[PDB]
């Protein structure tokens, strides 16, 4: 199960470069030169890297250091063939963003957040990114009175509309993807789930420029079914990007490598992405645990891609299995895909078989045969099939 | 804290009428005649009742029993002045709905679900309901392969569009509200949160006919901030109805009386509903615990309204407190309400105070004063103020 | 992966016999004659059945019906070779237990609960059960004032001590196992986790007569690591019995078939049970989903045993893998098993290599190599190894 | 509601001294001199401070800097009258503890952890601490194979037994308290709940030297009822210490000030502590949110004590209310405190009123009147009474 750049696996600089500082511990690893990470990730079979502006250009760099850093990075991209499909802004690390970026109560911080973002959009376009991700990790509150949510949504809409105006006025061909997270580092974060972000996009001035970048661990921190949420995003035509990792239930954001955490959900996710023809990057946003040295970092990063490829195999085997296709018909997955009432309202109303002469007890008695279907999915996942 | 019909408190027949059957226990209470519940609820200060078709008309009733039941109910409404602002369909109790109603895999069940619903819409209009609620409690799955979610969303859209066609073709003045629930009785339920339902409505043929009916306990079963979700629904203009109860964290749907469960959240919810001018019914969907006899049932139902009125008082006191308004300005809630960039994109770009000459360290050093504001909210809630 | 009676797989009568009534739905299946379940389970490879008194003898049966029911059951056991390793009392279904059995506030109910239990202990001994399970499903509260927990623990200790006196005075060779559950059907249940039950047993008069019967789904309803809890029970010498099923995170008690839910946890559990030499019954407490007809019921029950056997295989392969044993040494699992200070306190104090001359920075720099070890566990689980 | 030193309110140096570094953000506050915190906390009405060795003495200090730091601290304690009732060891910040202290896989780290602890025990005794707290925050695992839990419990028992030997051999009058936490910073932490720690203590060589130090937010991170767990610890005679803060459900450890989070639970906790006569320190382990400047830090710390005192008032009012005492008798809290069977086993067996002639239907029909009792508890909490 060896990854190729055609698998579109991408990594953030901040993932393998995480020094292992957590709320209760100091770094267990020295910092990684982005040039060294680009080269190590290319050797592992990755297709591309992503970056926050602050990952690449240390905060407060002069314009001459800034261009020196870009030029070094650009050399590493050119030496390796690595792409940069996605860029994002760090609006969460610096103390100035402690109440958020786009929805900070302080207006001058909101304007600074927009300028910091716009600067990096120019740079992202320059580096060829086609998706610009926005993770409002500091947008939210620990207490109810700290944030009027309707005002914050106004400010959030205003920020995203202005970003959309700037993109179309520059004639840039780049789209935005909102990354939801229900909590941490804020007590509650605005647009907490895929659903909340999808609803929000429909109120923007140019909705067609915005989609979602859902993350496995984030929806699972709310106990939600991450495959279900992805299906709805696809149904809406709004899955612009996706973040893969693992999470062991409702607790702090663990950012385990993909496939760790809820293994059955990872299987159903890959089944959905592959069967829907999702063609975006397969992005890993994970943290090698701080127990690990650099050898463990690359091992964890390899395991990300490996577990995707294994699950991709098992899902395809499951869908191609004639006994599964038989069981799918046994549970009437075929009838689920048919229109309830293509004959239209009036025909439905006059159809006495739909109500007056419907045998309710016969229909109730029919088994759905879901457990046999699920055990076949299990057998396939486990390679007992 | 005595409720009046002007408080628009409403109860489902199924709430006070719950016999106390749970997954592990038999009924602890005899069944309630709906006529007796209408009369008891009117004596408690309720404004109205709601019903599932099956609450009012026993399943499979002849057309003559059906009209006898309506006529008895109509007499109780006329004798008490109770209104019926909202009606809904039971698409979950009968075994025939075990895989759902609108998204059942079986097409004939889907058509039956639509006819069962349409019949009750006629009856709801007759009884004067202005909101028709849809809770897809059986729509979903315990296993990943049982339901193609994109197909189910198609079938769900199709059902709701047809309902919208039937309403507009009949010239009915009634709107629909989708009630989300993340799980139980299904392992995962479709449209699991307020966000997911809001996004879904934007894809219907006549979006203006559909809103949400969020329920406290349901969003909290996903660990979400229920006040935040309500704010987004209001921001969208889609809060058509609301269900009030209590819930002690992420576990089974407890349907505790309102104010039980997360007390601080109940306070912030009432603060939001009152300050936004929400004018719909204050509907209680709760279950008097099965430890209780009928005296405990009415006691629990009284406590629902009482806790709303107490919290309504404390929220208003909080918002009217000049020291709170001062603290709100101290945490820049006023600046949050101002446009980030009413001067427009180009002016923002040329504004060197927004970036080139922005003192990031000065802005970072400013405290948000959120903890003092929250302790004032606490003092008010507790009547220590 | 075919089960044999030597695998010690056991099922409750109430598991396959669940009619599919849930909080929101009526039965979807007719009731099962216990004699028919005993015969069907024997054909599936089960080793034994368990029962609540009320599963076997309908509540309130005359002494002549009671013995007729036992005699019919005894015939089915004799015709099939099925054993009854475990029996338990239903102290939760009848409305009289709505506030509990052993810790009901009403004393006459507590005495009735003890007599109901003692009667069934006699019957369990007669049928040869060696473990008597107690699941205090109604012991607890929805509200804080309803139950003084210290008093309830007194009443719980008193009940269990008296049960222990009755057993030793009758010269019965039977032991008790407490089954913890954190919630549902009560808002919070007493002795909510394995830990709470283990602590409680140490205060009983004859602690040696009592152990725990942990259940997968129950500890996971608290987000706990079920393998970890089982290890502690084993460490204490108190794992008398175990209940296997599946659960998808913190929500209502799903009682999915074993292997569904958290698949990686099921793998680590089987690894622990097998490597510790657990020799008790492998008991399945699960509910075939109500979507299923009787064919789906037996399919689900077969899947229980199958998933255990598959996981048992993969765990053994993992532990026997020399590259795993190498990786285990690489992460110092061997050093974890050695005494920290077998040289004793004074030697440790005088050992300057333990502190004064300990190279803290060298030790910190060592990687734990946990991620490589976990990916090997993953590969084995997935049959990619 | 002004605190006095007789209220026994204590704070960790690390609480008010938290610089606001979280997983996603840099410090928002400069470091606090412990001498300045001791003085500020004394002005707020605190009774005492607690410390990790590393809070007080910077890691790796010479013996001359070490005594200079103690001497400065000792001067601040002497100038203010502040006590040090509890001390603890930092076995979690330094990278060397990344796999734990007492249960690190590496033996030399385990010995170093014991020496680091023993050194601070001497210092704690010198400063007069009577409780030594152990929070095994790094003891546990992110993956199943990384830690054999039975071995780790052996190593944990060994460490605590040796600590007990050292204490009794030195003739120190100090006791140990284990602080449980279910997760974070490890994926799962050993001894995850109060129950797990209580069970563990019963296997130590000198159990009488060890109790628990439970923390509000920690048990709530597992969805458990923190008042219930405290009652069991009291019942066991093992509540040696307690940590107070707030937590909004199952998510990352928020360390909100006490009274924030689950307000009703905080009320029931104070009711229990006061009615049981708990006489230990009321210790706050919380973090002023990083949105706050130093003014917000002291405001948050004041709010801790204030919310305890308010709740203490409301609980006492509730218990002294004759209508509550009446309602308590109505729900048979009095009968719960009586022995089920003080007449003994044989008398119970011969008592036909306990079974043969017990009217089960009469007893079932009795209401528990729990909802009226809970609404009275609510009214008292809210000051609507
Ligand atoms: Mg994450
Ligand atoms: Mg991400
Ligand atoms: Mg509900
Ligand atoms: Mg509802
Ligand atoms: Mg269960
Ligand atoms: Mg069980
Ligand atoms: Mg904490
Ligand atoms: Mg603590």
């Amino acid at each position: 199960y060896q990854p190729t750049p055609e698998d579109r696996f991408t990594f953030g600089l901040w993932t393998v470069g995480w020094q292992g500082r957590d709320p209760f511990g100091d770094a267990t690893r020295r910092a990684l030169d982005p040039v060294e990470s680009v080269r190590r990730l290319a050797e592992l079979g990755a297709h591309g890297v992503t970056f926050h502006d602050d990952d690449l250009i240390p905060f407060g760099s002069s314009d001459s250091e800034r261009e020196e850093h870009v030029k070094r990075f650009r050399q590493a991209l050119d030496d390796t063939g690595m792409k940069v499909p996605m860029a994002t802004t760090n609006l969460f690390t610096h103390p100035v963003f402690k109440d958020g970026g786009f929805t900070a109560n302080d207006r001058d911080v909101r304007r600074y957040a927009l300028r910091k973002t716009i600067r990096n959009i120019d740079l992202a376009v320059e580096l060829g990114a086609e998706t610009y991700v926005a993770w409002g990790g500091r947008e939210g509150a620990e207490s109810g009175g700290a944030k009027d949510v309707r005002d914050a949504l106004d400010r959030m809409k205003e920020a995203f509309d202005l970003l959309g105006e700037y993109v179309t006025s520059q004639g840039y061909d780049i789209r935005f993807a909102i990354e939801p997270k229900p909590n941490e580092p804020r007590g509650d974060i605005l647009l907490p789930t895929v659903g909340h972000a999808l609803a929000f996009i429909e109120r923007l001035e140019r909705p067609e420029l915005y989609g979602v970048n859902p993350e496995v661990g984030h929806e699972q921190m709310a106990g939600l079914n991450f495959p279900h949420g992805i299906a709805q995003a696809l149904w809406a035509g709004k899955l612009f990007h996706i973040d893969l990792n693992g999470q062991n239930g409702i607790k702090y954001d663990q950012d385990l490598r993909f496939g760790a955490g809820d293994l059955r959900a990872a299987f159903w996710l890959v089944d959905l992405l592959e069967s829907a023809g999702y063609s975006g990057p397969r992005h890993f946003d994970f943290k090698p645990p701080r127990t690990e040295d650099f050898d463990g970092v690359w091992a964890s990063a390899a395991g990300c891609m490996r577990n995707y490829l294994i699950l991709k195999e098992r899902a395809a085997a499951f869908r191609a299995d004639p006994e599964v296709q038989e069981a799918l018909r046994a549970s009437r997955l075929d009838e689920l895909a048919r229109p309830t009432a293509a004959d239209g309202l009036q025909a439905l109303l006059d159809d006495r078989s739909a109500f007056e002469e419907f045998d309710v007890d016969a229909a109730a008695a029919r088994g759905m045969a879901f457990e046999r279907l699920d055990q076949l999915a299990m057998d396939h996942l486990l390679g007992a099939r």
